[PDB]
């Protein structure tokens, strides 16, 4: 139950026109930490969903991702977080899936990745290869 909740909360968003509502988002991560048990099932569905997705909702499928680990990072602490590190093992696959949005979308993804380097979200070896790759594009 915990994960089919997550799950039709996180697929809602087909249903949406980004920019996503912050009450939705809340909402998703809300579902995502309560079922903190089955993180790696949530961990799943969440690339699924990038690998799979309208170009339209990759960045919104990367806020879901930095919301997960920013509330849980403040929630269970830093050194606690189970998701990003979780998030960490598919993360160059998943930004190859992400950088097929928009090609105005692009400094989106890249802000992102430039607040997890200043907050420490993950190290350089991970962060500066997902640099690279927006790097890359242009
Ligand atoms: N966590
Ligand atoms: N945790």
């Amino acid at each position: 139950e915990a994960v089919k909740t997550f799950n039709s909360e996180l697929y809602s968003l087909m249903d949406m026109k980004p920019p996503i509502s912050k009450a939705k988002m809340t909402q998703i991560t809300k579902a995502a930490i309560k079922a903190i048990k089955f993180y790696k099932h949530v961990v799943q569905s969440v690339e699924k969903f990038i690998q799979k997705c309208k170009p339209e909702y990759k960045v919104p499928g990367l806020y879901v991702i930095d919301s997960i680990v920013r509330q849980s990072r403040h929630q269970f602490g830093q050194e606690k977080d189970v998701f990003a590190p979780r998030f960490s093992n598919n993360i160059i696959s998943t930004f190859q899936n992400l950088y097929r949005c928009p090609g105005d979308d692009k400094s989106k993804i890249v802000r992102v990745l430039n607040l997890w380097q200043k907050n420490n979200v993950f190290k350089s070896e991970i962060i500066q290869p997902l640099l690279d790759m927006a790097a890359a594009l242009e």
